Protein backbone atom coordinates (compact mmCIF):
# COMPACT_ATOMS: atom_id res chain seq x y z
CA UNK A 1 0.00 0.00 0.00
CA UNK A 2 3.13 2.24 0.04
CA UNK A 3 3.15 3.02 -3.29
CA UNK A 4 0.01 4.22 -3.29
CA UNK A 5 1.42 7.13 -1.67
CA UNK A 6 1.57 8.18 -5.85
CA UNK A 7 -2.18 8.28 -6.50
CA UNK A 8 -3.24 11.90 -6.58
CA UNK A 9 -5.92 14.13 -7.51
CA UNK A 10 -5.62 17.11 -10.44
CA UNK A 11 -6.20 19.75 -7.62
CA UNK A 12 -3.35 18.36 -5.28
CA UNK A 13 -1.00 17.81 -8.40
CA UNK A 14 -1.57 21.45 -9.27
CA UNK A 15 -0.86 22.92 -6.04
CA UNK A 16 2.39 20.65 -5.99
CA UNK A 17 3.63 21.19 -9.59
CA UNK A 18 5.92 24.29 -8.29
CA UNK A 19 7.75 22.30 -5.88
CA UNK A 20 8.20 19.47 -8.61
CA UNK A 21 12.17 19.03 -9.97
CA UNK A 22 12.31 20.22 -13.23
CA UNK A 23 12.46 18.69 -15.77
CA UNK A 24 8.86 17.33 -15.42
CA UNK A 25 7.67 14.45 -17.53
CA UNK A 26 4.17 13.36 -18.38
CA UNK A 27 2.22 10.49 -20.59
CA UNK A 28 -1.06 9.67 -20.71
CA UNK A 29 -3.06 6.27 -21.25
CA UNK A 30 -5.33 3.35 -20.41
CA UNK A 31 -2.75 1.11 -18.83
CA UNK A 32 -5.67 -1.50 -18.98
CA UNK A 33 -3.43 -4.94 -19.02
CA UNK A 34 0.67 -4.02 -18.25
CA UNK A 35 2.89 -5.01 -20.63
CA UNK A 36 6.58 -5.12 -21.52
CA UNK A 37 6.47 -2.36 -23.81
CA UNK A 38 4.62 -0.07 -21.44
CA UNK A 39 6.86 -0.43 -18.74
CA UNK A 40 9.81 -0.30 -20.86
CA UNK A 41 9.05 2.83 -22.42
CA UNK A 42 7.59 3.91 -18.47
CA UNK A 43 11.15 3.70 -17.63
CA UNK A 44 12.71 5.81 -20.76
CA UNK A 45 10.27 8.76 -20.02
CA UNK A 46 11.26 9.04 -16.34
CA UNK A 47 15.10 8.60 -17.87
CA UNK A 48 14.19 12.08 -19.78
CA UNK A 49 13.78 13.91 -17.05
CA UNK A 50 13.85 14.18 -12.74
CA UNK A 51 10.11 13.48 -12.34
CA UNK A 52 7.17 11.27 -14.41
CA UNK A 53 3.51 12.09 -14.00
CA UNK A 54 1.35 9.55 -15.35
CA UNK A 55 -2.34 10.49 -16.93
CA UNK A 56 -4.49 7.91 -16.63
CA UNK A 57 -8.12 7.79 -18.39
CA UNK A 58 -11.22 6.92 -16.59
CA UNK A 59 -13.74 4.31 -17.23
CA UNK A 60 -16.08 6.85 -18.57
CA UNK A 61 -13.13 8.41 -21.16
CA UNK A 62 -12.38 5.73 -21.72
CA UNK A 63 -15.52 4.60 -23.49
CA UNK A 64 -15.24 7.84 -25.42
CA UNK A 65 -12.86 6.12 -28.00
CA UNK A 66 -13.05 4.31 -30.81
CA UNK A 67 -9.31 2.93 -31.74
CA UNK A 68 -8.53 0.71 -28.14
CA UNK A 69 -11.04 -1.43 -26.56
CA UNK A 70 -14.31 -0.31 -25.30
CA UNK A 71 -14.85 -1.42 -21.55
CA UNK A 72 -11.35 -2.04 -19.71
CA UNK A 73 -11.61 -4.58 -18.05
CA UNK A 74 -9.98 -2.79 -14.84
CA UNK A 75 -11.59 0.01 -13.21
CA UNK A 76 -9.40 3.35 -12.99
CA UNK A 77 -8.39 2.74 -9.86
CA UNK A 78 -6.65 -0.87 -10.15
CA UNK A 79 -5.08 0.38 -13.29
CA UNK A 80 -3.97 3.80 -11.37
CA UNK A 81 -2.97 1.38 -8.52
CA UNK A 82 -0.39 -0.96 -10.96
CA UNK A 83 1.21 2.29 -12.27
CA UNK A 84 2.05 3.52 -8.80
CA UNK A 85 3.49 0.25 -7.65
CA UNK A 86 6.01 1.07 -10.57
CA UNK A 87 9.66 2.08 -9.30
CA UNK A 88 9.80 4.78 -12.53
CA UNK A 89 6.64 6.46 -11.86
CA UNK A 90 6.27 9.22 -9.30
CA UNK A 91 2.79 10.20 -9.63
CA UNK A 92 -0.67 8.94 -11.04
CA UNK A 93 -3.22 11.11 -12.02
CA UNK A 94 -6.92 10.29 -13.31
CA UNK A 95 -8.59 12.52 -15.71
CA UNK A 96 -12.01 11.91 -16.85
CA UNK A 97 -12.46 14.16 -20.46
CA UNK A 98 -11.81 12.40 -23.40
CA UNK A 99 -8.69 13.74 -24.20
CA UNK A 100 -5.07 14.72 -21.63
CA UNK A 101 -5.72 18.20 -22.96
CA UNK A 102 -6.98 20.27 -19.39
CA UNK A 103 -5.07 17.55 -17.57
CA UNK A 104 -1.79 18.55 -19.31
CA UNK A 105 -2.64 22.53 -19.05
CA UNK A 106 -2.95 21.75 -15.44
CA UNK A 107 0.03 19.78 -14.80
CA UNK A 108 2.04 21.88 -17.43
CA UNK A 109 5.05 19.17 -18.30
CA UNK A 110 8.34 20.39 -19.34
CA UNK A 111 8.29 17.19 -21.39
CA UNK A 112 5.28 15.48 -23.14
CA UNK A 113 5.99 11.63 -24.25
CA UNK A 114 4.11 9.10 -26.36
CA UNK A 115 4.91 5.56 -26.39
CA UNK A 116 4.19 3.74 -29.50
CA UNK A 117 4.80 5.65 -33.13
CA UNK A 118 2.43 8.07 -32.69
CA UNK A 119 2.31 11.51 -35.27
CA UNK A 120 3.09 14.23 -32.31
CA UNK A 121 2.09 16.91 -34.85
CA UNK A 122 -1.20 15.30 -34.74
CA UNK A 123 -1.57 15.62 -31.08
CA UNK A 124 -3.48 18.71 -29.43
CA UNK A 125 -1.39 18.55 -26.09
CA UNK A 126 1.93 18.27 -28.21
CA UNK A 127 0.87 21.69 -29.79
CA UNK A 128 -0.21 22.79 -26.13
CA UNK A 129 2.92 21.72 -24.87
CA UNK A 130 5.33 23.21 -27.63
CA UNK A 131 3.03 25.81 -26.70
CA UNK A 132 5.36 26.95 -23.73
CA UNK A 133 8.54 25.45 -25.18
CA UNK A 134 8.20 22.13 -23.82
CA UNK A 135 9.28 19.28 -25.76
CA UNK A 136 7.25 16.52 -27.00
CA UNK A 137 8.30 13.20 -28.52
CA UNK A 138 6.89 9.97 -28.83
CA UNK A 139 9.33 6.45 -28.00
CA UNK A 140 9.20 3.27 -29.13
CA UNK A 141 7.59 0.45 -27.04
CA UNK A 142 10.34 -2.04 -28.64
CA UNK B 1 16.41 -0.42 -18.85
CA UNK B 2 17.70 0.81 -14.98
CA UNK B 3 14.89 -2.06 -13.77
CA UNK B 4 16.54 -4.53 -15.36
CA UNK B 5 19.48 -4.09 -12.88
CA UNK B 6 17.34 -6.70 -11.32
CA UNK B 7 17.04 -10.19 -13.29
CA UNK B 8 20.07 -12.11 -12.53
CA UNK B 9 20.66 -15.83 -12.24
CA UNK B 10 20.63 -17.83 -9.46
CA UNK B 11 24.71 -18.38 -9.19
CA UNK B 12 24.98 -14.62 -9.63
CA UNK B 13 22.75 -13.91 -6.36
CA UNK B 14 23.83 -16.82 -4.17
CA UNK B 15 27.41 -14.99 -5.03
CA UNK B 16 26.00 -11.94 -3.75
CA UNK B 17 23.82 -13.30 -1.21
CA UNK B 18 25.99 -11.96 1.92
CA UNK B 19 25.92 -8.77 1.43
CA UNK B 20 22.27 -7.85 0.54
CA UNK B 21 20.18 -6.40 3.66
CA UNK B 22 18.59 -9.11 5.77
CA UNK B 23 16.49 -10.14 6.27
CA UNK B 24 15.91 -11.70 2.65
CA UNK B 25 12.53 -12.63 1.82
CA UNK B 26 11.68 -14.88 -0.57
CA UNK B 27 8.66 -15.69 -2.81
CA UNK B 28 7.62 -17.23 -6.05
CA UNK B 29 5.33 -17.46 -8.92
CA UNK B 30 4.58 -17.81 -12.34
CA UNK B 31 3.04 -14.10 -12.71
CA UNK B 32 1.74 -14.41 -15.54
CA UNK B 33 -0.46 -11.14 -15.61
CA UNK B 34 -0.02 -9.03 -13.23
CA UNK B 35 -3.05 -7.45 -11.20
CA UNK B 36 -3.22 -5.38 -8.29
CA UNK B 37 -3.80 -8.35 -5.81
CA UNK B 38 0.01 -9.04 -7.20
CA UNK B 39 1.19 -5.93 -6.33
CA UNK B 40 -0.38 -5.52 -2.98
CA UNK B 41 0.91 -8.77 -2.59
CA UNK B 42 4.82 -7.91 -3.30
CA UNK B 43 4.60 -4.94 -1.36
CA UNK B 44 3.74 -6.83 2.14
CA UNK B 45 5.70 -9.41 0.89
CA UNK B 46 8.87 -6.56 0.78
CA UNK B 47 7.71 -5.35 4.26
CA UNK B 48 8.27 -8.25 5.93
CA UNK B 49 12.35 -8.33 5.86
CA UNK B 50 14.62 -5.83 3.74
CA UNK B 51 15.33 -7.27 0.58
CA UNK B 52 12.84 -9.14 -1.81
CA UNK B 53 13.75 -11.87 -4.41
CA UNK B 54 11.00 -13.38 -6.61
CA UNK B 55 11.62 -16.99 -8.24
CA UNK B 56 9.75 -16.80 -11.44
CA UNK B 57 8.71 -20.22 -12.91
CA UNK B 58 10.32 -20.95 -16.58
CA UNK B 59 7.89 -21.48 -19.66
CA UNK B 60 8.87 -25.08 -19.12
CA UNK B 61 8.48 -25.02 -15.61
CA UNK B 62 4.83 -23.81 -16.16
CA UNK B 63 4.16 -27.11 -18.43
CA UNK B 64 5.15 -28.52 -15.64
CA UNK B 65 2.17 -27.65 -13.66
CA UNK B 66 -1.08 -28.18 -12.70
CA UNK B 67 -2.20 -24.47 -11.78
CA UNK B 68 -4.78 -22.99 -13.68
CA UNK B 69 -4.76 -23.95 -17.41
CA UNK B 70 -0.98 -25.98 -19.00
CA UNK B 71 0.47 -22.66 -20.39
CA UNK B 72 1.41 -18.93 -20.12
CA UNK B 73 0.85 -15.97 -22.35
CA UNK B 74 4.07 -14.17 -21.71
CA UNK B 75 7.26 -15.69 -22.13
CA UNK B 76 9.64 -15.81 -18.62
CA UNK B 77 11.73 -13.04 -19.39
CA UNK B 78 8.87 -10.69 -19.77
CA UNK B 79 7.14 -12.06 -16.63
CA UNK B 80 10.50 -11.36 -15.16
CA UNK B 81 11.01 -7.67 -16.75
CA UNK B 82 7.40 -6.75 -15.51
CA UNK B 83 8.45 -7.88 -11.73
CA UNK B 84 11.40 -6.10 -11.88
CA UNK B 85 9.82 -2.91 -12.71
CA UNK B 86 7.95 -3.14 -9.39
CA UNK B 87 10.08 -0.35 -6.80
CA UNK B 88 8.98 -3.55 -4.49
CA UNK B 89 11.20 -5.99 -5.62
CA UNK B 90 14.82 -6.14 -5.37
CA UNK B 91 15.98 -9.28 -7.37
CA UNK B 92 13.91 -11.52 -9.77
CA UNK B 93 15.39 -15.12 -10.71
CA UNK B 94 14.19 -17.97 -12.58
CA UNK B 95 14.07 -21.34 -12.28
CA UNK B 96 13.22 -24.51 -14.12
CA UNK B 97 12.83 -27.47 -12.06
CA UNK B 98 9.20 -28.54 -11.13
CA UNK B 99 9.43 -26.60 -7.51
CA UNK B 100 11.73 -23.87 -6.09
CA UNK B 101 13.17 -25.96 -3.85
CA UNK B 102 16.92 -26.10 -5.56
CA UNK B 103 16.38 -22.04 -6.16
CA UNK B 104 15.68 -21.31 -2.27
CA UNK B 105 18.64 -23.65 -1.02
CA UNK B 106 21.02 -21.56 -3.54
CA UNK B 107 19.35 -18.33 -2.33
CA UNK B 108 19.25 -19.43 1.12
CA UNK B 109 16.64 -16.67 1.84
CA UNK B 110 16.02 -15.78 6.08
CA UNK B 111 12.21 -16.17 5.54
CA UNK B 112 9.96 -17.74 2.86
CA UNK B 113 6.32 -16.17 2.20
CA UNK B 114 3.27 -17.21 0.39
CA UNK B 115 -0.08 -15.35 -0.76
CA UNK B 116 -3.03 -17.16 0.48
CA UNK B 117 -4.49 -19.67 3.17
CA UNK B 118 -1.75 -22.44 2.45
CA UNK B 119 -0.50 -24.88 4.87
CA UNK B 120 3.28 -24.28 5.15
CA UNK B 121 3.99 -26.84 7.02
CA UNK B 122 3.14 -28.86 3.92
CA UNK B 123 6.30 -27.01 2.07
CA UNK B 124 9.54 -28.65 2.21
CA UNK B 125 10.61 -25.39 1.34
CA UNK B 126 9.30 -24.34 4.87
CA UNK B 127 11.63 -26.72 6.51
CA UNK B 128 14.22 -26.14 5.02
CA UNK B 129 13.86 -22.46 6.39
CA UNK B 130 12.73 -22.93 9.04
CA UNK B 131 15.72 -25.40 9.87
CA UNK B 132 18.34 -22.87 9.35
CA UNK B 133 16.73 -20.57 11.69
CA UNK B 134 14.66 -18.75 9.07
CA UNK B 135 10.87 -18.31 8.92
CA UNK B 136 7.91 -19.73 6.27
CA UNK B 137 4.82 -18.06 6.69
CA UNK B 138 1.71 -17.23 4.47
CA UNK B 139 0.11 -13.61 4.17
CA UNK B 140 -3.08 -13.43 2.51
CA UNK B 141 -3.07 -12.88 -0.87
CA UNK B 142 -6.49 -11.52 -2.83
CA UNK B 143 -7.06 -13.53 -6.06
CA UNK B 144 -8.72 -11.75 -9.18
CA UNK B 145 -12.43 -13.80 -10.52
CA UNK B 146 -12.23 -16.59 -12.64
CA UNK B 147 -14.27 -14.66 -15.18
CA UNK B 148 -11.69 -11.50 -15.09
CA UNK B 149 -8.90 -14.37 -15.41
CA UNK B 150 -10.09 -15.52 -18.66
CA UNK B 151 -11.47 -12.17 -19.79
CA UNK B 152 -7.77 -10.95 -18.92
CA UNK B 153 -5.48 -13.71 -20.67
CA UNK B 154 -7.87 -13.50 -23.49
CA UNK B 155 -6.87 -9.54 -23.75
CA UNK B 156 -3.88 -10.77 -24.02
CA UNK B 157 -3.60 -13.09 -26.31
CA UNK B 158 -5.87 -10.65 -28.95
Amino acid sequence: ASFERKLITRDALAAMRASLPAPVVFTNGVFDILHRGHVSYLADAKALGACLIVGVNSDASVRMLGKGDDRPINVQEDRMALLAALECVDWVVGFDEKTPVSLIEAVHPDILVKGGDYDMDALPESALVRGWGGRALAIPFE
